């Protein structure tokens, strides 16, 4: 059992609802939140944007001391940072995106991290600002993701299009 709540079944191991991620993570304090980022973590808009504001840019500080010492992270790659005041940890997952022409075949490799956690509270990887269908997002995510993943989809009118048009 977990704290998760009013979030649809879609499978045995994936979960949507219609929420604020920010706010859903602020109420759950999971162990892992993913941030939809770049590969500089560069948090200024979209998911990234919205998370990195809700910890007071304390999110950006440390990501920037990392990039410092590591370097950029590849398209399909993520990190694991602190997850703040949001959750125990921030799985920062680089989606491709499709208005920079990135290869949306890497969006699989962008899902394959959530594998690494047993448990994540998530956006659409690629979806929003990243220019990815997330109709497609979804459908990769159920077909590769074996963790147990609770999506959150802020906009109503996607959410019910999400459902509506499930396989
Ligand atoms: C209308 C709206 C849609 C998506 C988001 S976010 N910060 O989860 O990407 C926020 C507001």
């Amino acid at each position: 059992v977990n704290s998760f709540s009013g979030y649809l079944k879609l499978t045995d191991n994936v979960y949507i609802k219609n929420a604020d991620i920010v706010e859903e993570a602020k109420k759950v304090k999971p162990t892992v939140v993913v941030n939809a980022a770049n590969v500089y973590l560069k948090h200024g808009g979209g998911v990234a944007g919205a998370l990195n504001k809700a910890t007071n840019n304390a999110m950006q500080v440390e990501s920037d001391d990392y990039i410092a010492t590591n370097g950029p992270l590849k398209v399909g790659g993520s990190c694991v940072l602190s997850g703040h005041n949001l959750a125990k940890h921030c799985l920062h997952v680089v989606g491709p995106n499709v208005n920079k022409g990135e290869d949306i075949q890497l969006l699989k490799s962008a899902y394959e991290n959530f594998n690494q956690h047993e448990v994540l509270l998530a956006p659409l990887l690629s979806a929003g600002i990243f220019g990815a269908d997330p109709i497609h997002s979804l459908r990769v995510c159920v077909d590769t993701v074996r963790t147990n993943v609770y999506l959150a989809v802020f906009d109503k009118n996607l959410y019910d299009k999400l459902v509506s048009s499930f396989l």
